[PDB]
């Protein structure tokens, strides 16, 4: 038996990142404070969350936590002849609350300190001198738990003497000056077991962690009537944790899904894939920016093919010169050949996604020829139904030209944008017929992330949900060892996306408006 | 105090099919299904999945829960404190009905009541009991999980009538056989559905399941990740039979689910008939055409129409007239002369939709001129394509069909609602997505439903394959504010198994369908609503 589980005793704490091709790992979040109080002004949601934590009590689950308690000390009773939870603070912990919430509300307040006495204090507020002493009044309180709530000393005592069950651990994704920080977290000692939903409060990002120290038969009858060469272990710290609410869970989860599930067919590549059809994914640009974390992206590149869309281009020497080679394979004359493109220029991409949002309809001649005022500028179009008409249900912009298709270097991936307006906030789909998760859909997910963000800014909206919708969904084989790798990698809280305020035309943005600020991440991974 | 059925656990099981009374216009209700037996045999030559779910029913227990049932029948009894297995119990005559190969049934303690027969007329490993008291006082002595009644209909009758049934496990078999006994009518009062499962086919019938009722560390943790989870003037009681089911496996409530999400938290909007809606963004539905069609029962639907207007689409027509004459209204209103008038179409014949679904399946990117014209040969004949696509390239990633056509949304009567069809192609069998920007969840949803499966069937039967999921994605998804309460009342209602389609096999090619190639078959259904 331990003490830590007898008495369920755990850590709370909220850490920052602090001021120093830089590598991340937990121990990137350890900023505790700063002169003696919080490094930050206010975050409030991480408060609303301490508080929700260290309040709350179940009482028809007490008895049993009050069994074992009495078992362990050689007792009945805890005599020894409102359920609410303990909290434990150093002493300049206590002294950076301010004074009108002292003591803590609804909670048992204990402070660590070796100066105090307390007679200058209430009888509700208790002295203790040496971790010990807090056991002893544990033993002979009645409470639901006890939560240590720092500092900086109070942490590392209670870490080193194995007495932490669990710790809460709030991720703030940024950067502050801090003097004090939280002690490492040793591995293999405690790992992570689940991770929340990422927020933002107060113009920062943070997400919430769990480190752990290391009728219902007819639920049964309707499973009735309930694959690839893929092993247990493989998945072992993705399957160990228990909840999985950061949204890059909604990308991980359809590559263990195709993986698991997913058939085995061929393509063209002679790779083979497996495949699955039909998927949605959510992502609440109000709260983050969706670049995933699990792995390294790169944003240049994407930011310019859209800047290139944007300008109605399909001149692919453009993105070369520029050493953006996202388009470089399918403008190679062997590939614009293998595609009966045989009086194409190399690099001439035909009607592709450019032309087609800027002129739809229009007769293609050139990568240079003059195109202004030819065909359907859907684009246009769109911004000025979102302006002007903005509960129209007919805000879309539409690459797939099925006349055209045979023309383009290859028809597009990404088939569809529609829009929807609400209560001044802008939401768009993109529908995508055909997706690389390893390789090409942490790309596409960013890209109409960002396009979301443009098109909310120059319609003067706030960006709400971009929502992706798969078709067909693939996994190429040589990607799936490094997808087990990436796997079982726990996300970071994301990072934001900052356009520059004064663009208010679609037409204006240029490579130096967009920065992603605080992009925590792991190692990249050659997907091979 | 407590109840014999709740102490002793005592659970009946059936499965009952309908009955040849049939007509046209024919009410159906719970009582549709209540066949369970002819001439002392069961109706049907086989239903396996029945068979299975039956036996796994009845043949399962949890031995963690036991020492609680074993605690509780102690107290109800005054009495102190191999393998589990549960009780089934049957008739006489049930019990001669099932071939001497299955008795007595495996893993299960085997109970038969008769009059005429006693335990000498018997050489297997069972209790004869002569009264239903006698079960009791039996169910007393024995260590057992579950007490599951078997039938026939004279034992469910009077296990019925004493009040001794606790929940009845009820299979909807949905199709029609000759019988001479019957399950009893269940009493609404007596008893509710509290849950109902998926649709299956076995042995070429739907069916499903239902269920009557008689009227630490991470679960904290789950508690504090809920932390920050704080609309519309909607009623509790507006959905008290909805919100009253435990499971709601039924298929057809992936659309009943998204119209109660929509009217709990859809967002109040204009839109550009002036009526309004709630509305949200972005949803999935999937359904299994291998296992039901899935045309919705807690309302009556009619297919002739969007039938004809599917054959319309395939060949390519856009004159309004040719459905008319056929007397289906669909796109009527889209066709007058006010209508184009608005649209600005000014120099466009009544009736004449314009570049509209079928010229783009058939020629997309061709010029219109107008509905009379021979365009054969002109602009891109997809549907041809991805017919040739699934046929001679089936792991194809491009296999879409597209009505969004740019360049002439204009010249439509009206924009397409339903903007693509993208297929995938495995192991021989075909499904569909569709992606529908514009979806009245109130009326169009239900026939859009019917009428991207019914496509799915014919592009699967001319590639030979076999149908396997229709996916429909919605975007721009609204409940119109004049069809709330029609839909608060349907919300309300019980589905019933889906109906089956039915293809004629002869049909080799799309363009060869005819009204008469189709047949819906066993479509069972609450009544026919209004949306006013
Ligand atoms: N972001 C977060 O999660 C939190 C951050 N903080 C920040 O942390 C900083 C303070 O942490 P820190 O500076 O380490 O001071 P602490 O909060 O660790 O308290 C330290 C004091 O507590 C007393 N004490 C500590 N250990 C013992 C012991 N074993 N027995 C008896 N008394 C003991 C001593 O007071 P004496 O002199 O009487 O011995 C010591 O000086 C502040 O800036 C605060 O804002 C605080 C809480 C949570
Ligand atoms: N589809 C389904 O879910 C099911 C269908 N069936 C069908 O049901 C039909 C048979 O049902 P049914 O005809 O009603 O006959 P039952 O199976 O209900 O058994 C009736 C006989 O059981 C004995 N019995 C019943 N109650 C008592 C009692 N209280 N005390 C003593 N003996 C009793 C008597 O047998 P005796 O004459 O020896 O006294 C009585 O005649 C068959 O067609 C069978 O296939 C059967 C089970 C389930
Ligand atoms: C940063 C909040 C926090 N977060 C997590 N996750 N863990 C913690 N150990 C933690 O610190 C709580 C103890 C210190 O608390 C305060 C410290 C400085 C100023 C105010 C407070 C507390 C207040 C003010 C309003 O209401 C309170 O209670
Ligand atoms: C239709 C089955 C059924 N279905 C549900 N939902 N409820 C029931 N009360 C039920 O009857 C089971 C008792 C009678 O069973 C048989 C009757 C005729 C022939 C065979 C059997 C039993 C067999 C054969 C295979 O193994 C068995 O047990
Ligand atoms: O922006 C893109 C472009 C391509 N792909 C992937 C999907 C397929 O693996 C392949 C497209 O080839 P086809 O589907 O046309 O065969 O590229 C993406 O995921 N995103
Ligand atoms: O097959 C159809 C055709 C139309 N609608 C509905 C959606 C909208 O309520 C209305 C079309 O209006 P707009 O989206 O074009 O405004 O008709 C459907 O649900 N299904």
């Amino acid at each position: 038996e331990q003490v830590c589980d007898v008495f369920d005793i755990y850590a709370i704490c909220a850490c920052c990142k602090v001021e120093s091709n830089e590598v991340f790992n937990n121990y990137t979040f350890r900023g505790l404070g700063n002169k003696g109080v919080l490094p930050w002004k206010c975050i409030s949601l991480d408060m609303k969350y301490f508080r929700a934590v260290t309040t709350y009590v179940n009482e028809s689950k007490y008895e049993k936590l009050k069994y074992k308690r009495c078992k362990y000390l050689n007792k009945e009773t805890v005599d020894n002849v409102k359920l609410q939870n303990v909290v434990v603070m150093g002493r300049t912990n206590w002294e950076s609350i301010p004074k009108k919430f002292k003591p803590l509300s609804n909670r048992i307040n204990v402070i660590l300190s070796r100066t105090l006495k307390k007679e200058d204090f209430d009888e509700d507020v208790y002295i203790i001198n040496k971790v010990e002493d807090l056991i002893v009044l544990l033993g002979k309180l009645n409470y639901y738990k006890c939560f240590i709530l720092g500092g900086s000393v109070v942490y590392q005592e209670f870490l080193e003497k194995k007495l932490i069950k669990k710790i809460y651990f709030t991720r703030i994704n940024s950067t502050y000056e801090c003097d004090v920080f939280f002690p490492e977290i040793n591995e293999n000692e405690y790992q992570i077991i689940s991770v929340s939903d990422v927020y933002t409060s107060n113009n920062t990002t943070l997400d919430f962690i769990i480190y752990k120290k290391t009728e219902e038969d007819d639920f049964v009858y309707f499973n009735f009537n309930k694959k690839n060469s893929i092993h247990p272990n493989d998945f072992q710290i993705y399957n160990s944790l228990k909840y999985k609410y950061h949204p890059e869970y909604q990308y991980l989860n359809i590559i263990y899904d195709i993986m698991m599930n997913g058939n085995k067919q061929s393509d063209r590549t002679g790779v083979g894939v497996l495949s699955k059809f039909g998927y949605i994914m959510k992502f609440d640009l109000s709260q983050y920016f969706p670049l995933l974390t699990t792995k390294k992206l790169f944003l240049r590149g994407i930011i310019e093919e859209l800047l290139w869309f944007i300008r109605g281009e399909t001149n692919g020497n453009t993105l070369l010169n520029k050493n953006v080679r996202i388009w470089e394979a399918n403008g190679t004359r062997e590939f614009l050949d293998n595609r009966k493109l045989f009086h194409r220029e190399v690099n001439d991409l035909g009607p592709i996604y450019g032309f087609q949002w800027r002129h739809f309809g229009a007769e293609y001649t050139n990568m240079y020829d003059n195109y202004e005022n030819k065909g359907v500028d859907q684009l246009k179009n769109i911004i000025n139904l979102i302006k002007n008409d903005p509960t129209s249900r007919r805000i879309l912009l539409c690459a797939w030209n099925v006349k055209d298709l045979d023309q383009m270097a290859l028809p597009p991936c990404h088939i569809l944008c529609q829009f929807y307006v609400f209560d001044g906030k802008l939401s768009c789909i993109m529908y995508q017929r055909s997706c690389d998760l390893g390789l090409g859909v942490p790309f596409n997910i960013a890209s109409y992330s960002i396009f979301t963000h443009m098109i909310a800014q120059v319609c003067n909206l706030q960006p709400a949900q971009f929502i992706h919708v798969l078709g067909n969904a693939h996994v190429y084989n040589n990607h799936i060892d490094s997808l087990k790798i990436q796997l079982n990698r726990i996300p970071y809280p994301f990072p934001t996306l900052k356009l520059n305020p004064d663009i208010k035309n679609i037409e204006d943005f240029t490579i130096s408006d967009f920065t992603i600020q605080n992009y925590v991440h792991h190692e990249k991974i050659s997907m091979d």
